[PDB]
């Protein structure tokens, strides 16, 4: 529970501010958007200020009407099972629990999320319905991001319909490059005071003292570090990281978090290319001495270790980051290409989607394909997002292994469109770590994926590929309880590779718990084995009367683990054909029975994309 600043609309009235614009996010889109509508304010003639509206209470909304041509916007994320961020909780158990009388607030909201989740902008759509509810009135419709096409662009077109529609009504109206923060170099500063990678206090990484968590990880030894899979198509590992005297507690299901360091060679070659010294020592300081937000990141620091641990280098710049960027290409077309990058239509958003985009160039790969283009070091700092941390299902028991968190993961290389190899940050520094310093900042994030509570409840896991990381933690605790003599319920395993001998993960493990009985069933589906595609799925519509039987009459939990593109919607579509064989009973009511289970805790969910 956080210390709440003052009222930010005191603070809007000291600072001349007449819009807010608060993020609710988790990897920091949100918080981008956000800080982009803020500092749009200023080319309308308005003032604009973004912030985290965990750290203010909500409740002085009623406020802000005090202010003239006031306007609060909310950028807002949703996550787990159309939940609010972890920074947007409070004010959401608020927006339920409140009946504050928000008459004469002016709102807009921008809800991030993705079409192939169950509550599609879930935390968006009920912000806005309830200050409604409350009494404020919408200034701008919801805007309903969706990240499973492209968000950026969905971002654009509101964004580019948003402002006119705020200056047609209060009456305001409409071209320069503006920094937020001032560069200053540090000649003869004390190594103690500057900033080696840590995420929070300076020397916290050095010295490590609990509690740990997102500001304060701990820094955990890699004692193993395994090829998983049998073939070499690709690069499967197991990772197991030593969190003796973290005091750190965790459960089968919940995730371990840890934050990466960019590739070398990348940061050595965008220092190169910009002909900057990467080992100055300096401090990017915001230029408004009020905000909180004294630095885009821990300063004072080197350009090095910020291109390193803070920054994102890797993925796909944004437009407004092209858009800055563009007054440095000196060759007129190169400068022209990287304005058009921001348009909501025609060629320019056409280049951007294919050139930027669908070819995943990242900031290095700009600058060599469009040569004129020369920003100075600094300035590109203070554009590019924050570096975030990776989350990973941790693939062990607590119950079995108290003192060591278990990572199940698939090494990022391909081929990019752009021409050259991408590789995903954390799983190559992961892939590099050797056992025995080899130090990984980590922290655990409780989730709500959890076994059943009685040991005696059935338990239907499905995790094709790396999907299946949760459920060793699930079956080592399983076998674990029945070592215990307690009486355990089934457990079946639908795991699926493309061949036995490629990448079976975990074949040994698996083969010992099934015979030991920990697994009651261990159906595996190779792909790849036979002509036709052989899935999880075709094996549960196989054991469907005996599923129906456990889900209907034994009260099973079902799991669901991995990909949230396809293989998660074709495994719910297969639940639904079951219950509706079984039940029986139409499609639409399958649909609500296999909905229900949902919400009654018996069907849970932990993909990814
Ligand atoms: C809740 C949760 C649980 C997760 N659990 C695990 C887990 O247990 N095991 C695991 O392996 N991962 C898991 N992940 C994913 C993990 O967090 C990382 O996203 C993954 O390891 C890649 O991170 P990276 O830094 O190596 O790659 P990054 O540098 O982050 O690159 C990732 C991006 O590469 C791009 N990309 C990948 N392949 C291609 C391609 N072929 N063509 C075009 N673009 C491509 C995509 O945009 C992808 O988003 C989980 C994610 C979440 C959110
Ligand atoms: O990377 P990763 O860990 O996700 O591993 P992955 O190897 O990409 O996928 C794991 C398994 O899931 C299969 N699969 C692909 N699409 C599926 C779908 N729509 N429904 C159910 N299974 C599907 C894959 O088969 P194919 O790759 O052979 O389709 C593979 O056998
Ligand atoms: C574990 C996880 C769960 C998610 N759950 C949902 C969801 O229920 N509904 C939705 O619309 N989007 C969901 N998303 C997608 C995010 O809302 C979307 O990617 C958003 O752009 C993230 O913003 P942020 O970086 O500001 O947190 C989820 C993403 C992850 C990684």
């Amino acid at each position: 529970p956080p210390v709440k600043e003052s009222s930010f609309v005191e603070k809007m009235k000291k600072t001349g501010r007449n819009i807010i614009v608060f993020y609710g996010s988790q990897t920091g889109t949100a918080e981008e958007f956000a800080n982009r509508l803020s500092k749009d304010a200023h080319r309308y003639g308005m003032r604009g200020m973004s912030a985290d509206p965990e750290e203010y209470d909500l409740a002085d909304l009623s406020s802000l009407p005090e202010i003239d041509k006031s306007l609060v916007v909310f950028c807002m994320a949703t996550y787990g099972e159309g939940d609010p961020t972890d920074n947007a909780q409070d004010f959401y158990d608020w927006l339920q629990e409140t009946d504050v009388d928000l008459t004469g607030v002016k709102f807009a909201v921008f809800g991030l999320g993705n079409k192939t989740y169950e509550h599609f902008n879930a935390m968006g759509k009920y912000v806005d319905q309830r200050l409604e509810q409350l009494g404020a009135q919408r200034i701008f419709e919801l805007g309903l991001g969706d990240d499973d096409g492209n968000l950026e662009e969905d971002f654009i077109t509101w964004r580019e319909q948003f402002w006119p529609a705020v200056c047609e009504f209060f009456g305001v109206e409409a071209e320069s490059s503006i920094r937020q923060y001032e560069l200053v170099v540090h000649e003869d500063m004390d190594v103690a005071k500057v900033y080696t990678g840590e995420m929070g206090r300076l020397k916290s990484y050095e010295n490590q003292k609990p509690p740990f968590d997102a500001k304060n990880p701990f820094l955990a030894a890699v004692t193993a570090n395994r090829k998983l899979n049998q073939g070499t198509e690709r690069h499967l590992m197991h990772l197991e990281l030593d969190i003796s005297d973290s005091k750190i507690r965790y459960e089968s299901g919940d995730h371990v978090a840890v934050y990466p360091a960019n590739d070398s060679a990348l940061v050595n070659q965008i220092g190169e290319i910009l002909g900057a010294d990467l080992d100055v020592i300096m401090s990017l300081n915001n230029l408004d001495e009020e905000s909180n937000k004294k630095h885009p990141f821990p300063c004072p620091t080197t350009y090095r270790t910020a291109l390193t641990y803070y920054l994102d280098i890797t993925n796909p710049p944004r437009t407004n980051v092209l858009y800055e960027l563009a007054q440095y290409a000196s060759e007129p077309s190169e400068q022209e290409h990287l304005h058009k990058m921001a348009s909501s239509s025609g060629e320019g958003k056409e280049l951007y989607l294919s050139w930027v985009v669908e070819a995943r160039r990242h900031i290095l790969a700009i600058l060599q394909d469009y040569p004129s283009l020369r920003p100075p070091i600094d300035h590109l700092c203070e554009l590019l997002p924050r570096l975030q941390a990776r989350y990973y299902s941790i693939a062990s028991s607590s119950k079995v292994h108290p003192n060591s968190v278990h990572i199940c993961a698939v090494a990022v290389e391909y081929e990019a469109k752009s021409g050259r190899v991408n590789k995903g940050v954390a799983t190559s520094w992961l892939r590099a770590k050797e056992p025995a310093r080899a130090l990984v900042p980590m922290f655990v994030r409780k989730s709500q994926f959890r076994l059943p509570f009685k040991s005696t409840t059935p338990v239907i896991m499905v995790g094709p590929g790396t999907g299946i990381a949760p459920f060793m933690g699930f079956i080592q605790e399983r076998a674990w309880l029945r070592e215990q003599g307690k009486e355990v319920g089934e457990t079946l395993l639908y795991y699926g590779c493309r061949r036995s001998d490629e990448d079976y993960l975990y074949r040994e493990e698996l083969a010992r718990f099934h015979k030991d009985g920990a697994l009651t069933q261990l159906n595996v589906a190779f792909s790849r084995e036979q002509a036709h595609k052989v899935y999880v799925q075709h094996l549960l519509k196989r054991d469907r009367e005996h599923l129906w039987k456990l889900i209907h009459e034994g009260g099973a939990h079902i799991y669901v683990c991995g990909d949230a593109r396809n293989m998660a919607k074709d495994v719910q579509n297969t639940f639904y054909d079951i219950v509706a064989e079984f039940g029986p009973m139409e499609h639409t009511q399958a649909v609500d029975y296999v909905k229900k289970l949902m919400t009654k805790g018996r069907y849970s969910l932990d993909v990814w994309s």
